[PDB]
């Protein structure tokens, strides 16, 4: 009466009150991978209503959703230190044009800037986008490509980097383990944990103090700098004027020692929500000065607390 149901991606369907029925007022159930998924908008009990259509408990004719598990890591680039497996199990290597880098959002989607990608989208060349690897030259690990690549609509580029954002649609769903997890999206009191002074983390495979490409992931700790003093940091030649903006956040040392660098481009600057035990994103390396590390040459990133309309929109709407 009511068919057989649909499957649920990264669940699956198991039918109740008996192996094939799909009359009225039979019931089935939907469940997911509950490990490292999570079952969304309802409870998954599903029962065939006189409509001719499977119904859940709160009237709802659509399948639910598995959710990933996100922000999970195993600790809980100038002068950092080497990560260990699973400390950042959302980092991704992009290569196309150059070495570049992202964050796993969801099974499907990536988070990076969108200097790194901008050269090739437009010449509608795939993204080759590799995770689940330490070691950025190495032929183990987990294959992806690009099937669409979202460039925030205010980014001009080579004329500055407000809104240097930009999403990646996979064209597979990767499989989340602890190796492989995406990070979470902040919350809407997640500035709490990005003001002046709170510690963030950007992990990485570009130039370190040698001046080469890293061959294995590092990461720094560094705390969020006053907005002013980002401001001012970067005013001055060979900038343009207002080169700092409202969407973006300086990170590093006033003394030195500790940056991102070219190489970083895409990667995620975490923070700890220390109430959910969880780490989201607060920032995207985009831009700074030629020399990295340098004492008060703060790296720039772009603020994505202010981008959340703009990413939920994408990756509900396609
Ligand atoms: N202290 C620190 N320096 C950093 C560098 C990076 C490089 C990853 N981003 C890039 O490579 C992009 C594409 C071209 N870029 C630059 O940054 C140049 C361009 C120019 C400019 C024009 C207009 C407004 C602002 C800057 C002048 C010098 N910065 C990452 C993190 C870092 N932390």
């Amino acid at each position: 009466d009511c068919g057989p149901p649909d499957d649920l991606p990264s669940g699956r369907v198991e039918y109740i009150t008996g192996p094939g029925v799909t009359t009225y007022k039979a019931v089935i159930q939907y469940s997911c991978e509950e490990t490292f998924y999570t079952m969304k908008v309802n409870d998954g009990k599903y029962v065939c209503e006189a409509d001719g259509f499977w119904t859940s408990s709160k009237g709802e004719k659509s399948l639910p959703v598995c959710e990933p598990v996100c922000g999970l890591s195993a600790r809980t680039i100038y002068g950092g230190q080497k990560a260990k497996p699973g400390d950042f199990p959302w980092q991704v290597l992009i290569l196309g044009g150059t070495t570049a880098a992202g964050a796993l959002l969801y099974d499907n989607w990536v988070l990076t800037a969108a200097h790194a990608v901008y050269e090739q989208k437009h010449d509608a060349s795939a993204l080759d986008i590799r995770m689940g690897t330490l070691k950025r030259l190495s032929p183990h690990y987990t294959q992806a490509w690009s099937e669409a690549v979202f460039i925030h609509e205010g980014y001009t580029h080579d004329a500055g980097f407000d809104n240097d954002i930009a999403l990646i649609k996979l064209n597979n769903k990767v499989v989340i383990n602890s190796n492989i997890t995406p990070i979470c999206l902040p919350r809407k009191e997640a500035e709490s944990f990005m003001r002046t002074d709170d510690i963030g983390t950007a992990s990485g495979w570009g130039l370190t103090q040698r001046g080469f490409l890293a061959r294995n992931l590092m990461y720094v700790d560094i705390p969020i700098v006053d907005h002013q003093k980002c401001t001012a940091a970067y005013e001055k030649p060979p900038y343009p004027r207002g080169s700092v903006t409202a969407n973006m956040l300086c990170a590093g040392l006033e003394s030195g020692g500790k940056d991102s660098c070219r190489g970083d481009s895409g990667g995620a600057l975490v923070f700890l929500d220390s109430e959910t035990e969880r780490w989201f994103v607060g920032g995207i390396v985009s831009w700074g000065s030629m020399n990295c590390g340098e004492a008060g040459q703060y790296g720039v990133y772009t603020k994505v607390i202010n981008y959340i309309p703009w990413i939920e929109n994408i990756i509900s709407d396609f």
